[PDB]
């Protein structure tokens, strides 16, 4: 496969590759906040990360992941919609090249300059290349970020970014905390997806925070030094990583918040 988010690659295009491109419950989404409904049901949401344990930052090519120790309860999301346990396994970033565009979901249309997404798995199923084969085998925690003041706790992983320029590249990345890169308010949109790259399947329940994050204008543009190419090759800006909107079709956001 030679998906990406070219001239020629990009998310239009996935469909001949991944058909359910085109499925019924395709991610990411506008959230509409006119139309979503406050759910009395939706139990507190739980983000346990005391234990965390980073070992390694890659460069994939199409972004980077902060990859975890995922073989024992460290890292887990539980409460909120979800059912049972779900273990961080990875989390990266879509951004743009420009500060206007960057996000995958959006808030009434409005695109943040960038995403984060914390990749959950459940317990359940075993491990993820299990967990992804089920409809509920993931749990992904997405925060907006937009351009402002910077994001003391996002420092560590900007200033190991040169060592991973191009594709392939990886780097220790130990005793990272991800609690730095989380808002004060968890109060949060849900609604079952998919993930946001190929395979694009529909795995996901998605737990997205109203309050983003902000990051300066510093740390986004050296998010926008990467590359999706590989050293040696021609150089091409890893910007504008993100999938457009997709679809809601027969999908209700349900809100956890009044
Ligand atoms: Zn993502």
């Amino acid at each position: 496969h030679h998906w990406g988010y070219g001239k020629h690659n990009g998310p239009e295009h996935w469909h001949k590759d991944f058909p359910i491109a085109k499925g019924e419950r395709q991610s990411p989404v506008d959230i509409d906040t006119h139309t979503a409904k406050y759910d009395p049901s939706l139990k507190p949401l739980s983000v346990s990360y005391d234990q965390a344990t980073s070992l390694r930052i890659l460069n994939n090519g199409h972004a980077f992941n902060v990859e975890f120790d995922d073989s024992q309860d460290k890292a887990v999301l539980k409460g909120g919609p979800l059912d049972g346990t779900y273990r961080l396994i990875q989390f990266h970033f879509h951004w743009g090249s420009l500060d206007g565009q960057g996000s995958e979901h959006t808030v009434d249309k409005k695109k943040y300059a960038a995403e984060l997404h914390l990749v959950h798995w459940n317990t359940k199923y075993g491990d993820f290349g299990k967990a992804v084969q089920q409809p509920d085998g993931l749990a992904i925690l997405g925060i907006f970020l937009k351009v402002g003041s910077a994001k003391p706790g996002l420092q560590k992983v900007v200033d190991v970014l040169d060592s991973i320029k191009t594709k392939g590249k990886s780097a220790d990345f130990t005793n990272f905390d991800p609690r730095g890169l989380l808002p004060e308010s968890l109060d949060y949109w849900t609604y079952p997806g998919s993930l946001t790259t190929p395979p694009l399947l529909e795995c996901v329940t998605w737990i997205v925070l109203k309050e983003p994050i902000s990051v300066s204008s510093e740390q986004v543009l050296k998010f926008r030094k990467l590359n999706f190419n590989g050293e040696g090759e021609p150089e091409e800006l890893m910007v504008d990583n993100w999938r457009p909107a997709q679809p809601l079709k027969n999908r209700q956001i349900k809100a956890s918040f009044k």
